[PDB]
């Protein structure tokens, strides 16, 4: 019975670092939105990209400072015991930067850069690292907004948008497929992007079949 | 034994209360439909819009009338004792009005506005009040709506009413995630708005992609 | 959209309370906890009864005061806003206010009673009361205990418990048909009485069909 | 190449997946044989020494396949496959506590159970015993002990009904001298005091017929 | 789209009809509270029986009235258009009269009888009468009232009690087997009369292992 | 004792009724799939139509042959007490008359009409009868098939189609709101009408959005 | 490009579907000859009387079924036995069920897979010919559970105290039988693990009788 | 008792038979995946058609090679009992040689040259032989690929390929109403078909509107 006063001593301690934990996160959400919504205005207003990526990157690099105060928080060598409290919010992150690196300079974001904005490292040995099932469930975000991007930058007049689109999301299903996922919980979400690429190809359809 | 003698003084107070609370809220609905039947004539005659609009205004005229008496009947400090009895048909309503002043001057109604029109106010202190998160996922029917409408506008000849949508639709999905609602019963409901957007920003392509 | 920066005010208040009255819950579910365990012994030790009773009565002292700073954390005329964060664990403390009553002095402790127990009014005019629903609900929960009483006592001699029992909950399942609940979430709960009844009556039936005295 | 480079790492963590399997399937084979065996206690009251034993026999086998699961498991990645056994040792710390209780009538420490399995106490010393997986599974005894307490009086020993509600009895003690915030396993606590309930009954069938052996 | 119109001045009429009725049928829901109510006395003391037979008769030449209303709502050959409406309160009706008749008398209630004591038919012919299936329904609940009256009679030690049942409750099972139901909403309820001569057998062991019926 | 003798003797006859009134029932269950399916075919094959509703009409003729035995059955002033045997395959059947009428003559087939068709008559007090909630949700049943026929339609090229149903869909979806139903067991299956006319409005959109090009 | 390759399909293709039709309706007279075996066996619950009566009913409804199965065998043809074998595979583990029943009612023990298809004029094995599929066979009397812990139960209801006992030794050595095994984790495997819960309230029911119950002077 | 230990044996063998057939299988949806991704080319680069219907033959004389061990596992006359381990990883396959051969020789490719492309027999009798309704469920399959194409087609320039496939498409649409299907599992599968010859014949329109070609 004393056995179960010294339960109450760690289980305080497990549950104490989770609302702190939970308290972090939630300024990263917080930051995520931010920089999501800025990020929308591109459906509309293709003139403010540039500036737009600008905000988000304003965010990004608070972002990092938030995470690494997270790191000081978990203790190492528990990195997935309370992994599930940010593998969302990070896919949310790692899907807005795959979106502005794209905007700015046309390629897709390397896995390492992504660590360099957010002051993270490559692998759980040097530290908190950025999981890389995380990583690629972000970047598979990336086919329902340029699918949207698309549609929206035909609306506004910029018909090359969607034939330099179709190649990037091209190139993206190629290395999906010259994966070999196996049926798991992320195995689903990737049979789900050949259903954006269908309405890229009808897109880039539309255009040069009228010539615009 | 005298103590359950008691005990049905009161419970007969609330549960009839209660009957008499349906009765009231029952004359409310039958109020709303009247709105909402004569506003679908816009998707199929735009001639008749300001038209509907009127109709729909004799309607919220006579509804906060209603309403006040439903003051009467509770008891202060007990507003969301009965609140579910009516916390329905007053979205059924916000949106009533937030369409109807759309449709009229083309921007969004404000909370303040909508408690003005039903003779209610805007604080729980003052009195009985207009429930925020009740005008809120009012005014988030707004997008089933104007999907439907964007849609049936093209088919009647108006080409400019779906670029005006997607403002509106796109002002009000930055609002929504400029939030950060925490997942309780009104999160699963903003979540199913891209869902409209969708589709409204889809027309938006359909027409200026034929110029029309 | 300052219209939605006036929202984010006001909505980090109503969430900063919540967290706030969740708080003090969760210190009034612990105290609960004490007296409930401690009042368990009855199930096995006859003569720890009133020496068990007591204990639980220092966890019902306690208990006022911090339901009191509740009080404080509530603006008055909300107090339905936040209900549902203490309907339950006021169940569970009026079950064991009238556990130990029935205990101590074989009647049925009242109302008004509770209310003076734990700092409450009995009206929401007068202030932070005790919801009525909330009181009944409570003193509901003495069936299932009471038949594992009635149980556990001829399990240790003591053949008058029954017959005793059977008549508490017989009155008690009189005044609960001489209401007339219409179908809600409470009639549900009225209804699984008959099964503790049920019980209760088949133990009245074994001691005396034994002619078990003590 | 970000994507081929993609390939090499996701055929490790999904090999290593399939060996995981492979070690916990050859745990799941061995726990059968046990839980089988102990199945005896509930219409042959002579058999529950010799089935303890057949059931050690099974346990000083499982720390074997489980110090080559932690060869299998990368150190820090404990809860990352985590899943893949959080069952198969409930199942197991059941198992355990149960022969703890047959045999010497008292509780198994959550430390003899690592003990048993070659396992830590903590992840820092390395592949541990996770104690959320060892309530979970010391709760499985209420469902066994409430049945082997209607089996018992089934077979005469009288005595064993009040000697379990002594032990279940300690054991809803302490479980509400928790405070568990509702997660999975408070669902799990949730449903003990049915099993309570029934052994409360059989105590009571027995000292009210007088049976006493 | 006049068409529509009739419709309405038709669909005002059966839902009116309709609160009309639940009107009648919650008086008489309220009435049946009371004799069933009142006779939960015989559970704990056996000297009001004849008392609580008589309050529940009183109630029962009440419900008699409010029934006769219930027929000048309901319009003719419509009986089984509304009948679910009341299918209900009048199983738990039947099962108060042949309770009553039990207790009084010692026999099983005919149902010819209940609907004389609450001015039915026999026959839908007639006019507004007693569903044979409903009043079957009824007296089928008298098994589980009477394992808990076995069961709270040898508590207050009236050891005759459960012997003079189990002959009730014998004949009863008797004439339910030479039915023969095919599976239907009744079917099912038979199914579980057994459950009920289960304990009432028990009890009848009960006292006669002990000596306890005079002899 | 002999109480429950009688009793046997009239259980014997309502459940033999029953057997006897599904046995007819399935019959008139049969005779309807041959309907639906062959209806089916308006789907692919737009010539067929007129075929078709040929094939229908040729059911429903016997349809009501059956119909008059299920009265021989039912005693009178039993109709509900054995309604819900057929209250199903009625509605089956009343959408598929109004399905045929709407196909050959582009309106909405009567009420009165329905039961001229299966020898019916249009009050309980005249006979066997057509009950009216059952009309009413069978023709409501025509909201489901005539969305996928406007689909369908536009898949084989008639592009006129779709504008003629939204306007027949448009009326049936005014009567509805027109009415006024409680919420009972029919008023949930109006309200899922609106879906129907959801993708029905879409449709006239997707044919008079495509028009014309440039001509330079 | 050819499309007469197209027409050849369908000449086939009207014949496997031919087939499944013919199929179906011999299934479905045979679900019929079920039912009535079952809804006449359900009578053991109420009245035990009626069980050698009942037993007869069904072994009736057997030397019937055994005909129609012939003929589902002259529509089979050879070394196709599990392209339909989704056709049957429901309803003969509704009919092994039937015998083992009929065959514990009768003579107190467990019928042996050869029997049955005795009794249904099979082979047991697909060389001979129309076998009966052993997984078949075996999800029949897996059926036994829920049958024989309703039958303990409605036993005691009705007076018969042994019955119980001699079940818990049935459902005893039929549980033995199955952890003898070693199912790996497919379609039936779930089944077995169902079996526990059954024995469960067995277990419960044979308490229950010898607890009461009494020592007196 | 020993009745049980012989089911054993023979359970064994059957649940070790289909681990070992899903280890064949599993070889064989992995290679399929690279023919299929790699003719996934053809919807962004038309010049790398022949250079990618290379690959995936390259990819089909090896599948041939596991299919064939998979018939040594297969017992004979026990095709149809182990069937659902492998007739969907076929369509899979029967699909993909019907593209290459479309791609390559504009033509359908016969349902005896698939199993001369991977050595099986034509009739269960002779051995392990391609189910004739596999085969068919696979060149159904073309439809939902070939309309891709030919919108991806127009997207790159070539115009006649829409045309040509409306013939294809055309007189394989020809081919199934030849038929008369009675409602099962690939009646519902022939019936997507009309979908697919709709935007096929919506492409060929496009076309010929702006007179891209005649």
């Amino acid at each position: 019975l004393d056995i179960f006063s010294n339960y109450q001593k760690y289980i305080d301690n497990e549950q104490e670092v989770r609302e702190n934990i939970r308290i972090v996160v939630r300024e990263i959400e917080h930051l995520s939105k931010e920089a999501q919504i800025k990020l929308q205005i591109i459906h509309s207003d293709l003139s403010q990209i540039s500036a737009a990526c600008g905000l988000a990157r304003k965010q990004v690099e608070l972002c990092a400072q938030k995470y690494q105060k997270l790191a000081e928080l978990v203790p190492a060598g528990q990195y997935y015991r309370y992994s599930d409290h940010w593998t969302f919010i990070t896919q949310r992150l790692i899907f807005i930067i795959a979106l502005v690196i794209y905007l700015e300079a046309g390629f897709l974001v390397t896995r390492e850069t992504v660590a360099e904005m957010l002051g993270l490292k490559i692998s759980q040995s040097e530290g908190f690292h950025l999981d890389v099932e995380d990583y690629l469930l972000g970047i598979l975000q990336l086919a329902s907004e340029l699918s949207r991007f698309a549609t929206n930058s035909v609306t506004m007049g910029d018909y090359e948008r969607p034939l330099n689109i179709s190649h990037f999301i091209g190139d993206l299903n190629t290395g999906f497929r010259l994966l070999n996922l196996k049926n798991d919980g992320l195995r689903k979400r990737f049979d789900a992007l050949k259903y954006d690429v269908k309405k890229i190809e009808e897109v880039v359809y539309d255009v040069s079949i009228r010539g615009l």
